[PDB]
């Protein structure tokens, strides 16, 4: 038995110093000893510039190897350093998930003239202009790479649209004209059709494009030996595309390739729609649960903690849910900003780390800190919870989400891991106590608070129950002493 634990190993405001790949190589041992079993690494290919975080993808085939966009290395380092990081992660017994950005392409080498029409930004099925010629950033020739690995050249007809006309300096949503040219479907229905997002938007209906992304998928897994994918911005990408893409790349590389997609919506039914449409071929980030943590942390104690799990992927589809507290898009200043307050953050990590539903992740920004906004590191509060997950969070779970402030759950432990077992309490309000069942196999044992928030102890009764306790606005994780 084991508890998988992933770590997203970057944040937005990292300096553009080309050191992240080296840091993975240096830290892989430490993180593994804490029970981290997988790293989600940022996009490793060349962006619109060297300080691009990776989501403005210029060349999928340039892993910090070719002189392109004014730099050889990416933000994170060179191609050689990227490979060493992956091998170090493997030597320490960790999987590696690579960020995959297929929705769009930016930083084109040149413009092309294209017949286009404006569509309504709030309803992309509604044309709001006539057809006219625009100058669109869609020519990709890759002067620094040549035909190495791939001789495919991208042009306007491989895309469905852009949001910038270079001749008139106009910013509108332009749909391209052409035989069969249309926004892709199925996609998210916010704004009527949410296929267009930014830069030059890929046409997943074009067979040349499907083929090229399949060839890149195979090439990339074989070049890097990565173990899986984090799929960026999947709600803006033809739903049927990734079932077909993943089954090609998995079977043509001989690898299972665990895959988590980022479907950003707090509407659980949209996530359920996407899982059924893609036949459960991938996990998804539990964005609704993130929204729960953010809301509870801002509600001054008035959140009903009995609803913390309701309408989350961790409640509804736990084996396809990847759980988290914050990520690079929820950071201060970002477009999805909804930063979980530091007082509540240890409570949210305890919830995803010591419970049996879902595949939890630790955020780099939470672990190491975000100096850009003077947010201090929470490593000293997260590490006890990882040790809880590594050693104690095993076996039958009993739920007590039964009070509007104080909620808890227990894990009984497993014979295969002697000394396992835990009882966790969190509260968004004043402290208190709660009786919970850990199992009569623990009768007489003394439990202590692994987080060190409390100095007292709890003795288990002859019937397997303990009256566990928590401070106000705090976490306690009670585990057996030895
Ligand atoms: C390091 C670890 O890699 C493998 O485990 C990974 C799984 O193959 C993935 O599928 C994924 O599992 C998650 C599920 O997809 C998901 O539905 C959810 O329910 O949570 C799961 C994770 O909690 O991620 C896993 C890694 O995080 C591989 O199977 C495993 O063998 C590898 N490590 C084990 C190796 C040994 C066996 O002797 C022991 O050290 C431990 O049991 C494991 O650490
Ligand atoms: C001039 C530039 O225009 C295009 O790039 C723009 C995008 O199309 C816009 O959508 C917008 O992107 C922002 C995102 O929407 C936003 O969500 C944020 O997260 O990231 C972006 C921040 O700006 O803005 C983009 C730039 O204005 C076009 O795709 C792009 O390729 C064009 N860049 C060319 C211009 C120069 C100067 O000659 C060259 O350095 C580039 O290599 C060219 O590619
Ligand atoms: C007009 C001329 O352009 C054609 O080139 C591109 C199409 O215009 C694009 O729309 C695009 O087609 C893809 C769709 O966007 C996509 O939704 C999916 O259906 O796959 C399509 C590609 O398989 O990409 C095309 C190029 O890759 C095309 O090269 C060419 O056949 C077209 N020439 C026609 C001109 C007239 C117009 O009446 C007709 O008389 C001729 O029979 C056509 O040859
Ligand atoms: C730039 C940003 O645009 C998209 O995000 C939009 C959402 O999809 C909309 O539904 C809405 O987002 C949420 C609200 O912000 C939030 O208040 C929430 O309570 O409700 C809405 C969803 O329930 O507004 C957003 C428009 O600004 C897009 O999905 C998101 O991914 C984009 N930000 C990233 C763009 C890339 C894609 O390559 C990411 O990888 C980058 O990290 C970000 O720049
Ligand atoms: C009433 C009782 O609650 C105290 O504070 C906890 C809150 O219940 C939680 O909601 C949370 O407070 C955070 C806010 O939600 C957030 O908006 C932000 O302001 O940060 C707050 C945390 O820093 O966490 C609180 C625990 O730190 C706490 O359990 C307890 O001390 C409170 N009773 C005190 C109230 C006053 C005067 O009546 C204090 O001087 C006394 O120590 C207690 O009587
Ligand atoms: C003599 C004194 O010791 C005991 O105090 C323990 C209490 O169980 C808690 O205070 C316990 O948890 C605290 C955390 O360790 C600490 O980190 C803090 O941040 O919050 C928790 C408090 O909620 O730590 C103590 C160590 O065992 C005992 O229970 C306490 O009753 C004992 N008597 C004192 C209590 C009062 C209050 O009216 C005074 O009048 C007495 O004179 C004290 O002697
Ligand atoms: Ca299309
Ligand atoms: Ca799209
Ligand atoms: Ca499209
Ligand atoms: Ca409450």
């Amino acid at each position: 038995p084991f508890n998988g634990t992933m770590m997203q190993y970057f944040e937005w405001y990292l300096p553009d110093d080309g050191t992240l790949w080296t840091k993975v190589a240096n830290e892989a041992n430490n993180l593994s000893s804490l029970g981290i079993t997988a790293l989600w690494l940022p996009p490793a290919y060349k962006g619109t510039s060297r300080s691009d975080v990776g989501y403005g993808v210029y060349d999928l085939y340039d892993l910090g190897e070719f002189n392109q966009k004014g730099t050889v290395r990416t933000k994170y380092g060179t191609k050689a350093q990227y490979l060493q990081a992956i091998q170090a992660a493997h030597a320490a017994g960790m999987q590696v998930y690579a960020d995959v950005v297929f929705d769009h392409k930016g930083g084109a080498d040149g413009t092309e003239w294209v017949d286009a029409v404006e569509v309504n930004p709030s309803d992309r099925n509604q044309e709001i202009s006539g057809t006219y010629q625009i100058q669109a950033w869609t020519k990709f020739d890759f002067p620094g790479r040549g035909n190495t690995y791939s001789s495919f050249k991208w042009r306007w007809y491989h895309f469905d649209g852009v949001d910038w006309d270079e001749s008139r300096k106009l910013s509108r949503i332009y749909k391209f004209r052409g035989i069969g040219k249309a926004w892709d479907w199925e996609v998210d229905t916010e704004n009527g059709n949410y296929d267009y997002l930014m830069y030059a938007d890929l046409d997943m209906d074009h067979p040349e494009v499907v083929t090229e992304l399949k060839n890149w998928g195979k090439w990339y897994v074989n070049t890097t030996n990565i173990d899986g994918f984090r799929l960026d911005a999947v709600k803006h990408i033809k739903f049927s595309f990734f079932p077909d893409w993943l089954s090609y790349v998995r079977s043509q590389t001989g690898k299972p390739l665990f895959t988590v997609g980022e479907y950003w919506s707090y509407d659980i039914n949209k996530l359920h729609n996407y899982i059924t449409k893609t036949n459960g071929t991938m996990s998804l980030f539990d964005a609704p649960l993130h929204n729960k943590f953010y809301t509870a942390s801002k509600s001054g104690g008035a959140f009903d903690m009995r609803t913390l799990m309701t309408n989350t992927l961790m409640k509804d589809q736990p084996t396809l849910a990847v759980t988290f507290v914050d990520n690079h898009d929820t950071e201060p200043g970002q477009a999805l900003q909804s930063w979980v307050d530091p007082w509540f953050k240890p409570l949210a990590y305890a919830f995803i780390l010591t419970r049996q539903e879902g595949y939890p992740g630790v955020f780099y920004g939470d672990y190491y800190g975000i100096p850009q906004y003077n947010i201090p590191s929470l490593k000293s509060k997260i590490d006890p919870l990882l040790i809880a997950r590594r050693d104690y969070a095993y076996g039958t779970q009993h739920d007590y989400l039964d009070h509007s402030d104080i909620i808890g759950w227990t894990r009984e432990g497993v014979t295969e891991k002697p000394g396992s077992g835990l009882a966790a309490l969190i509260t968004d309000g004043p402290g208190g106590s709660k009786w919970m069942y850990v199992g009569k196999q623990h009768a007489g044992k003394v439990f202590y608070d692994l987080t060190g928030n409390r100095s007292d102890t709890v003795t288990i009764t002859s019937d397997g129950w303990g009256e566990f306790k928590v401070n106000g606005g705090s976490v306690s994780v009670w585990v057996p002493r030895k």
